């Protein structure tokens, strides 16, 4: 009834050893161990990782005879160490960056290759002091819009495939069939996700066309101001005639410089409209006046620029009577 059959039990020995010849395996093996997956799965996922030791093995005893060249080997390996973590969800990692640091660096030098992204990036870094860490900053976006289209274009292109099937693509159905998050939801997904991008890109291009430096660049109320004090500060009758005069032109060249700019703000606009209809017409006429306002503006502050030292100077003291 019993059926002692048999029942080993002889005394207890060793009972710790090494399990893996590489400690760090070994720690990993850990991390299973308190886990804790099932029976099957334990085996199947031990088995996979001893094959893993196995293979290096292999790989070191090729290179000993001399066969592996391009590396493929090792990257494979590498690729499937990756894959397997990933699979896992067990590629865990957070932000910390020891005191230490290597500090060694030597490689290839990059960082621009198109021309289109070295206007970007050399505009801001001289337009103003885009210095490597405001044009980071510009970069970390950059490449946050390249990642997520990528994603929305890989994953479409993916899906993309599995459309032109045996080449059939048409049913009795003018909208296919929708009962509510099927089809409609993914296209307002596509609009969303990518208005959202395109307006992003918009953003980063009215950032920097327009996220940019305000207020007057001079105008300040000190140089001008002193001018105007130049009155105050005790001259002569025919000297404060000729500079009430003269200050009052320069403050009315000023002014009417900035009226030019508003128009021609709203010129550029009018431009941005005109060049929409395809016609190619008001474009030459409105471009006409677009360089010749821009030229009297630049002319105009080349004005100012000697004025400034011209008036500087012989403010600087009224020593020849009226100068």
């Amino acid at each position: 009834y019993s059926r002692e059959k048999n029942q080993p039990k002889p005394s207890p020995k060793r009972e710790s050893g090494e399990e893996f010849r590489m400690e760090k395996l070994n720690q990993l093996w850990e991390k299973a161990q308190r886990l804790h997956l099932p029976p099957v799965r334990l085996a199947e996922l031990h088995a996979d990782l001893k094959i893993q030791e196995r293979d290096e093995l292999a790989w070191k005893k090729l290179k000993l005879d001399g066969l592996d060249e391009d590396g493929e080997k090792e990257a494979r390996l590498i690729r499937n160490l990756n894959v397997i973590l990933a699979k896992y969800g067990l590629d865990g990692k957070k932000d910390a960056r020891q005191v230490t640091s290597n500090s060694l660096s030597g490689t290839q030098e990059d960082g621009l290759d198109d021309p289109r992204l070295e206007k970007l990036w050399h505009k801001a870094k001289t337009s103003g002091k885009f210095s490597g860490e405001e044009l980071d900053k510009l970069w970390r976006e950059f490449l946050h819009h390249k990642e997520k289209v990528h994603e929305y274009n890989v994953l479409l292109e993916t899906l993309s495939r599995t459309e032109e099937i045996h080449e059939n693509v048409i049913s009795p159905s003018d909208l296919s069939d929708i009962k509510g998050s099927v089809l409609h939801s993914r296209h307002t997904e596509l609009k969303e996700k990518l208005r959202s991008i395109n307006q992003g890109l918009d953003r980063l291009r009215r950032v920097s066309h327009q996220g940019y430096s305000t207020e007057a660049e001079f105008e300040e109320p000190r140089v001008i101001d002193l001018w105007d004090l130049a009155q105050s500060a005790n001259l002569t009758d025919k000297e404060l005639e000729a500079f009430r005069e003269e200050l009052k032109h320069f403050e009315a060249k000023i002014e009417k410089h900035n009226h030019y700019q508003k128009q021609l703000e709203i010129a550029h606009e009018k431009l941005r409209h005109a060049e929409s209809v395809g016609d190619g017409e008001r474009v030459s006429r409105s471009r006409e006046k677009h360089a010749l306002l821009e030229g009297r503006t630049k002319e105009l502050g080349y004005t100012v620029k000697k004025h400034l030292q011209d008036l500087s100077g012989r403010i600087s003291r009224a020593r020849h009577n009226e100068l």
